[PDB]
């Protein structure tokens, strides 16, 4: 495995985040929940993510969350999602892509609030470094996978 994973992160719209690992589509199902989960975290629901849509939040990304790959979408574009709107739902054949996630303890409006670490992240060889949007960045040493085959495929 790789020593180091680049996260690149969004700002929080009632709650809800996006995060890129090492700048492409890299993450799986399960990996997806496990880095929620070291952000004290949880995949968002679709409603979570309807809510998130209503107050700005949208990527050009397609991500996990709870049950789905979707794509927030606010204005069309014809690159994202071929210039549709809403919570858009993919259905393909491949694994990987970005994730979303939700924090419970974030404000209800956008939160743009430095992330200095994964907090619950445990212990582990990784350097995982976290690129926040203002460009601000840091980086500490851990894991957060606890699925063997995300770390280590056979």
């Amino acid at each position: 495995a790789m020593a180091q994973i680049d996260l690149n992160i969004t700002c929080r719209f009632a709650g809800v985040f996006h995060v890129e690992k090492n700048g492409r589509y890299s993450i799986s199902r399960t990996e997806a929940a496990d880095l929620c989960k070291a952000f004290n975290s949880t995949l968002p629901t679709m409603a979570q993510m309807e809510k998130a849509l209503s107050i700005g939040f949208e990527t050009c990304r397609y991500g996990f969350i709870e049950g789905h790959v979707v794509i927030p979408r606010i204005h069309p574009n014809s690159i994202c999602a071929a210039n549709n709107t809403g919570v858009y739902i993919l259905t393909s054949n491949t694994s990987q892509y970005d994730t979303y996630c939700f924090n419970a303890s974030a404000p209800p409006e956008e939160d743009c609030t430095s992330v200095t670490d994964l907090p619950n992240a445990f212990d582990g060889p990784i350097t995982i470094t976290i690129v926040n949007r203002d460009g601000t960045r840091y980086v500490q040493k851990g894991e957060y996978r606890t699925n063997p085959e995300d770390i280590y495929p056979s």
